[PDB]
């Protein structure tokens, strides 16, 4: 009733232990914690796209930011200052409705 979530699109569900990548975590306002695997030299769009894919919500509904800076696509974790945790904060801001 009154839901705005679609079907969760799992991009990856295997090779959790067998791989050379770290596991990041995203904090959602709806008390949601998603864990996904990624490398430190990967694009930042993959981080945001994976998080929204698992939830099944519109991209223009939640804003992802880190330490006050904006996260784009051609950005790198080493540039934004992402450490071992790689955890990003999300804020609910629907464009109109």
């Amino acid at each position: 009733m009154s839901d705005q979530e679609a079907k969760p699109s799992t991009e990856d569900l295997g090779d959790k232990k067998e791989g050379e990548y770290i596991k990041l975590k995203v904090i959602g306002q709806d008390s949601s914690e998603i864990h996904f695997k990624v490398k430190m030299t990967t694009h930042l769009k993959k981080l945001k796209e994976s998080y929204c894919q698992r939830q099944g919500v519109p991209m223009n509904s939640l804003r992802l930011l880190f330490e006050g800076q904006r996260i784009a696509d051609n950005h790198t974790p080493k540039e934004l200052g992402m450490e071992e945790e790689d955890v990003i904060e999300v804020y609910q801001e629907q464009t109109g409705g």
